[PDB]
């Protein structure tokens, strides 16, 4: 009876190891009685207990009593290499951090959400009520920023199962790529400068951005590579800014705005010179060239991912997908976690970079962080979202932890995972596909195993992980599959997501037509299954055909945008005859719940398209099958290509 109460309490128990000298009893066995807990250190949902004619409620109070005894049982020396930050302190701290040093505040140092006028007025022109759309890209004030630090970052390091990381290494040895052992070397400046955003943000004490440092202070970056390579301390620090601040900029191209959306509330990032030093050396690992993390989908475009996943899904008999959903992952990365990734990096890198990886990793286990306003805190481990290693490091750490959790829950051995499951990851996001019995075992017992591995899962109904029983219930990269029907009698899947959300993201920005047409084409590649969005996209793309699209967003087109689409999607926009009736109903629901559209909106948007398309000429709106059906005119595309 009391079994769900014990299961809740066992997730707060400190992780222990296997105890062969005592009786280890589960949440079920404790609820039945005559079992008395002797300690609260949890191992695979079991704790050590003396069989002493107990009553269920009495066993529960002893186990809670022991858990609170352990919780009510410390300040930490600062590392020498971090001492330099204390000499920059100018005023006493006011972060009021309870678990990490707030040594004070350094001297001060020298963006808003607005509408995209053309995209926003096309929406208004059809009766879409913008004010009813959800708010996106919210920036936060200093006060809630510091509260977010106390809430998420001010914490002792997660305890993990003893020996967890030897096991995880055992999992890596089942997935390593031995033909690459000890081959990774640094890259040349030319190759580094190819894939980098010159507007990459400067750290607190910096003034130049990535491109400016590239142009004029390469020697400063090389001095840093040299110091680390010889094992010498550098003055490593990360800067803290709230999400969506002027300095919340991505160094590298992004598969979509979904990657800004999953960012922590607190962005923490090394200096630009330092992000450059790390990347010039660890390029092949942090940019996954080649891909050595199994299931890593970082380089897969959003319009391909679900077609790729369906092929795996179809090869199972009775497939399910279990979601990876860790609470505030970056805050759950431990020192031992980063050191596990250090050992794996050293597997693939030439020996002359091991002292480099060793010293950087050492710098990353205790990190001076400087807030926008100047407040310093000393972070113990964790991941700063802006580190170059976030995507690659979290992806491997995710894959390893999840294979281990699945393998320990199901009894499948680490070397046999590839035989009964497929895994897919993008940083902490992901899922695996497997047969239904295997997945349900992993989804019920995985919660407790993942809490003991120091990656707690977001609390749910029935203390179970989310299972998808039908393919288009998979959730990945903030999107979910939706099927479309083409006029060549094939079907395929597109990245689907709520229409209210797509409208929000498309209609706003943080601080002109060339940019909006880029956005429109960018959204048209992802959301052509959505007739509302598809038509708003074609109307915007119809604007000022003499102006060429900007380059500051995910994608843009050279030449014709309808032909560019055909090149990456594999069909013509005009050939898309049907979008999944049911899934579209699900993704349009919030439109009506929020009242962002009326009964008139779709017709008015179609009518505005037909009015433009019936007139004499060659109009992008007629690339829409239904619009062209009502105008009797077609769009004849020119040559066109898609770019990043």
């Amino acid at each position: 009876n009391l079994t769900p109460l014990f299961e809740e309490l066992l997730q707060q128990c400190p992780p222990g190891g296997q105890n062969k000298t005592a009786h280890m009893v589960s949440a079920y066995q404790l609820a039945q009685g005559n079992w008395m807990p002797t300690s609260c250190h949890v191992f695979m949902g079991t704790i050590s207990a003396r069989r002493t004619k107990t009553h269920p409620y009495e066993a529960y109070v002893k186990l809670r009593e022991l858990v609170e005894e352990h919780k009510m049982k410390p300040g930490s020396s600062l590392g020498k290499h971090n001492d330099w930050i204390i000499g920059k302190i100018k005023y006493q701290g006011n972060l009021r951090t309870k678990h990490m040093l707030n040594p004070g505040k350094v001297a001060e140092q020298l963006r808003h959400n607005v509408y995209n006028k053309t995209i926003g007025s096309v929406m208004t022109a059809t009766g879409i009520r913008l004010e009813k759309l959800p708010v996106v890209r919210a920036q936060t004030d200093t006060t809630n920023f510091h509260q977010a630090i106390r809430d998420k970052i001010d914490k002792e390091e997660n305890l993990q199962t003893p020996g967890l990381h030897k096991k995880l290494m055992e999992v890596f040895n089942a997935l390593k790529r031995p033909e690459l052992e000890s081959s990774y070397d640094a890259v040349e400046w030319e190759e580094l400068e190819r894939g980098i955003n010159r507007k990459g943000a400067a750290g607190f004490f910096e003034r130049k951005n990535i491109g400016e440092i590239l142009d004029s202070e390469k020697n400063k970056v090389e001095e840093i590579i040299d110091n680390l390579k010889k094992g010498r301390n550098i003055k490593y620090y990360e800067t803290a800014i709230p999400k969506n601040e002027k300095r919340d900029v991505n160094d590298d191209w992004t598969a979509g705005d979904f990657v800004d959306e999953k960012k922590p509330r607190v962005i923490q990032y090394p200096e630009a010179k330092t992000r450059l030093a790390i990347t010039k050396v660890m390029y092949k690992w942090v940019k996954q060239k080649p891909v050595v993390i199994p299931g890593y989908e970082g380089k897969t475009p959003l319009f391909q991912i679900f077609d790729k996943v369906k092929k795996e899904w179809d090869q199972f008999q009775n497939p399910v997908a279990v979601s990876f959903d860790t609470k505030a992952w970056d805050t759950q990365v431990t020192t031992k976690d980063l050191e596990l990734i250090k050992d794996i990096q050293k597997y693939y890198f030439k020996k002359k970079w091991h002292k480099f990886i060793d010293t950087l990793t050492m710098h990353m286990t205790e990190v001076p962080v400087i807030c926008a306003d100047g407040e310093v805190y000393i972070r113990k481990g964790q991941r700063g979202s802006g580190q170059p290693d976030t995507s690659a490091g979290n992806s491997m750490l995710n894959v390893l932890t999840m294979v281990y959790a699945f393998c320990e829950a199901t009894g499948v051995p680490y070397k046999s995972f590839d035989r009964v499951a497929k895994i897919h990851v993008c940083g902490d996001d992901g899922f695996l596909i497997t047969e239904r019995a295997l997945g349900e075992k992993f989804a019920s017992k995985g919660v407790q195993i993942l809490a003991e591995a120091g990656k707690p899962q977001k609390i749910t109904e029935g203390d179970k992980m989310k299972v998808a029983y039908q393919f288009d219930d998979i959730e990945f990269c903030s999107h979910t599959p939706i099927q479309v029907r083409w006029s060549d009698n094939t079907s395929s899947y597109m990245p689907g997501r709520n229409t209210t959300t797509i409208l929000a993201k498309m209609a706003t920005r943080l601080d002109t037509i060339a940019y909006e047409k880029a956005v429109a084409f960018s959204f048209l590649l992802m959301y052509s299954w959505n007739p509302l969005i598809r038509r708003i996209c074609l109307l915007v793309l119809s604007t000022e055909l003499q102006v060429k699209p900007g380059k500051s967003t995910t994608y843009y087109y050279e030449g014709d945008p309808i032909s560019a689409y055909k090149e990456v999607i594999g069909h013509n926009l005009f050939d898309l005859k049907r979008t999944s009736f049911e899934k579209l109903a699900k993704l349009n629901l919030s439109m009506s719940v929020l009242g962002a559209w009326t009964r008139h909106t779709s017709k008015r948007l179609l009518q505005d398209c037909v009015n433009m398309g019936v007139k004499e000429g060659n109009w992008l709106v007629n690339a829409d099958r239904l619009v062209s059906s009502k105008t009797g005119n077609r769009y004849i595309p020119g040559e066109g290509h898609t770019l990043q």
